[PDB]
């Protein structure tokens, strides 16, 4: 017979069968995955910081004396060999939480009699320990994942350029007005326009020794090319320097124009080729709880964008986005769940939204669509999302951000250097470009899987699915009619989950709510019922103490986290025996806080384990209070508790305080608030007639996109010749007379050889 143990024997991962460039290259070629002609880049060499950044010399109080820049002669080919953990030879990297499991089993045995509701917790945790494993996966899994990305983009349902499907930059931007309302960059709104290099984004206000405008980047993530094996914090100076140089070289090429008889293309192609590496990401293997059976066939990838490319794109993206908290909870008609938080009465409000008689109705967050239809809740995901994204998808997103975010009442708050970068360079850098895995520079299909960088592109993709959903009279998500939306758009999607009779099930939560922390203020004997909405990973349960619905983390997610904790990740001179225990207090208490409090055995076992570490440290004299000062950064669930300034306690009071309703933040939209909902906008757009609500800046961006790269400064001017003649009254009749004006100056680029394509081909020469 079979063995089956109470505690599974230490798992030994299989040998990675693609641990060689030779082997990997074979696999990619065998699947028709494209391997690029290897590009090389100059060796990094020292240079005085005073010389490269003279304007940032005043860092003489409280920089790094020299900088390492890709300037020295002798080219090298870049190499990225990430470590996979666990592995066959080093298997003990991330052990399952056996101490937790033993404690749960222990407490179950202490219970006088029976109870299978309790035992289900021990079963579920055990099943996770057996089936899954936390780690970096394998090269074989990464490569294998990539072939799936190519299949999404070029196989079953090949990607479609939205502009060749009737959509325009403006009509898309009018849809994003509803599904992603955006304001101006800013409290008080004192922000600078997109007209300067990153160096001058720090201002020496008041002479004789600083206002900070640069987007925030986390100092611990990898720098990327040209600094493999270095972090963003270690390359801050370098990141600015390269961005400066690139943007300065760009503004020269536009200042110089296209020259006589196009004798300046060489200068453009020269530059783009020299900065090829700005379009090459590192295939970082993402660490998560993969299941053992697919350890060799699925490993999620993070496309580590080079820091200059990130900095420049986030200079366009972040000042707008970190200042637009506009969602379903503060704008009527709005389906966006952007910056939604389930605490502070947040979840109750979504549940009340569901209970409302209205249907069909949709909610969006990036690559997530939630739909209630015929009293059924549908949770929908785009297949790989990023993989479906084309360059025109992103340049449409860029058009939207610059139009509604970086424009004062029609007027552009951006120069032509930033306009040309956003419309014609940035999408080519990040979508359908390349990545460096081992020593191999290989193509990426669609956008690379970031998670912050990919938000707006994915949200756009879903917005199109939503528009298309409206156009065919809002069919039931499971129907054939709904499924035909992916054949029409080239975007892959699938129903992740559906709950029949959603309103009845939600209502029943009020009746069947058990005693607990939020109902009677006691330690729960039994789990209180939930509806597993998976609303951004959150479920709904009812609180009798507060009289409202309160969030509990999705049950599978909760027990998936409980089974395999994330690693510490680097521990230098900072203590020794204290840190290991201290992290466990964080681990166990944070588990309770997100939803462990609802699950009697998990709640009690976590409480005991945390209390055990807490008492040990308290007798040892560890500064635990000072440690937990920003526990938010130390926990994998910390994001949801950011700026909340609340202690790790998980009591009746703390849980009630965490959920006590607070009025939603006032919306910040740069234009008069639209409250018509998406359904109406979809029909107004299908007619073909719609107003150019972008203003002048929209005509500037249409000219920049629709003409040649080097003739960008002429493009703005020709669009201003149009703006001075007052018609606006229809976008299409306006858009076509602009295309003629571009043909009158011979600046309009040839079909299939657009400004965006030319820079794509230039990036690998
Ligand atoms: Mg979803
Ligand atoms: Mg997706
Ligand atoms: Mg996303």
């Amino acid at each position: 017979d079979v063995e089956e143990l109470l505690i599974p024997k230490v798992w030994v991962p299989p040998e990675d069968p693609l641990a060689s460039p030779s082997r990997l290259a074979k696999f990619l070629r065998e699947n028709g995955y494209k391997v690029l002609q290897p590009r090389s880049l100059p060796e990094n060499e020292e240079y005085e910081t005073d010389q490269i950044l003279p304007d940032l010399a005043w860092m003489r109080q409280i920089l790094k004396p020299t900088l390492s820049l890709p300037i020295g002669d002798q080219e090298y080919f870049p190499k990225y060999y990430p470590t996979h953990r666990p592995s066959k030879e080093k298997p003990n990297a991330y052990p399952p939480d056996i101490a937790l499991l033993k404690q749960m089993i222990y407490l179950f045995l202490q219970v006088p009699e029976a109870n299978e509701g309790l035992k289900d917790e021990v079963t579920l945790l055990t099943q996770n320990i057996r089936d899954k494993a936390y780690g970096s996966g394998t090269y074989m899994g990464q490569a294998n994942r990539l072939v799936a990305m190519k299949e999404v983009a070029t196989g079953r349902n090949p990607n479609k350029d939205p502009l060749k499907l009737g959509y325009t930059f403006e009509s898309i931007a009018q849809l994003l007005d509803i599904t992603l309302p955006v304001g101006p960059p800013g409290d008080d709104k004192p922000w600078v326009p997109l007209t300067r290099v990153p160096s001058r984004m720090l201002v020496l206000t008041g002479d004789v020794d600083v206002e900070d405008y640069l987007p925030k980047i986390n100092l611990k993530s990898s720098s990327g090319l040209p600094y493999v094996g270095r972090t963003k914090g270690e390359t801050i100076g370098e990141m600015i320097a390269i961005s400066n140089q690139f943007l300065r070289e760009l503004s020269t090429l536009l200042k110089q124009g296209a020259g006589t008889k196009g004798s300046n293309k060489k200068k453009l192609l020269s530059m783009l080729s020299d900065y090829w590496y700005l379009s090459c990401g590192l295939l970082f293997p993402k660490a998560e709880r993969y299941d053992k059976s697919t350890w060799l066939t699925k490993t999620r990838n993070i496309w580590s964008a080079p820091s200059p490319t990130h900095l420049m794109i986030s200079m366009i993206t972040w000042p707008v986005m970190s200042n637009s908290p506009n969602n379903v909870l503060n704008i009527e008609g709005c389906p966006s769940l952007y910056k939604f938080n389930p605490f502070r009465g947040g979840l109750n409000r979504i549940v009340e939204w569901i209970l409302a008689p209205e249907e069909p109705k949709a909610l969006v967050y990036a690559d997530n669509i939630y739909i209630v239809h015929s009293n059924t809740w549908y949770s929908i995901d785009l297949e790989k999302g990023e993989a479906n994204c084309t360059r025109q998808h992103m340049q449409a997103a860029m058009y939207y951000i610059l139009t509604r975010g970086w424009s004062d009442n029609g007027d552009p708050m951006f120069n032509q250097t930033w306009a040309t970068f956003a419309m014609n360079i940035a999408p080519a850098l990040v979508v359908d470009s390349s990545c460096l895995i081992m020593n191999l520079q290989i193509k990426t299909y669609g956008q690379g899987s970031g998670n912050a960088a990919t938000f707006i592109n994915n949200h756009l993709l879903s917005t199109l699915v939503l528009d298309q959903w409206n156009l065919m009279r809002q069919p039931r998500p499971d129907s054939e009619e709904f499924k035909s939306i992916e054949d029409k758009l080239g975007i892959n999607f699938k129903i992740e989950r559906s709950i029949d009779d959603i309103r009845g099930k939600l209502r029943q939560l009020v009746l069947l709510a058990q005693p607990g922390y939020l109902s009677g203020g006691v330690e729960p004997e039994q789990s209180s019922p939930t509806v597993e909405l998976d609303l951004l990973g959150w479920s709904a349960t009812y609180s009798k103490d507060l009289g409202i619905y309160v969030p509990v983390l999705d049950k599978e997610r909760l027990f998936c986290s409980a089974a395999y904790p994330k690693g510490v990740e680097n521990k230098s001179l900072k203590s020794k025996v204290g840190i290991e225990q201290a992290y466990k207090v964080v681990r166990y208490e944070a588990l309770r806080l997100v939803g462990g409090w609802n699950y009697p055995l998990l709640n009690k076992a976590c409480k005991n384990n945390a209390g055990a570490a807490r008492r040990h440290l308290e007798a040892k004299g560890f500064p635990l209070d000072e440690f937990l000062a920003e526990w938010s950064e130390l926990s994998e669930f910390g994001e949801a508790f950011e700026g909340f300034n609340i202690k790790l306690t998980v009591t009746s009071e703390s849980l009630a305080e965490l959920n006590k309703p607070v009025p939603p933040k006032p919306p910040n939209v740069n234009r008069p608030v639209n409250t018509g909902g998406l359904k109406a906008v979809s029909n107004a757009l299908k007619t073909g007639r719609y107003r150019n609500e972008a203003g002048l800046s929209g005509l500037v961006l249409l000219a920049t996109a629709r003409s040649r790269l080097q003739d960008a400064v002429k493009a703005k001017a020709e669009a201003e010749k149009l703006h001075k003649s007052k018609p606006d009254a229809d976008w299409f009749e306006r858009s076509e007379t602009l295309s003629d004006l571009l043909e009158k100056a011979d600046i309009a680029s040839k079909v299939a050889h657009s400004a965006l394509v030319e820079t794509s081909d230039a990036l690998e020469a």
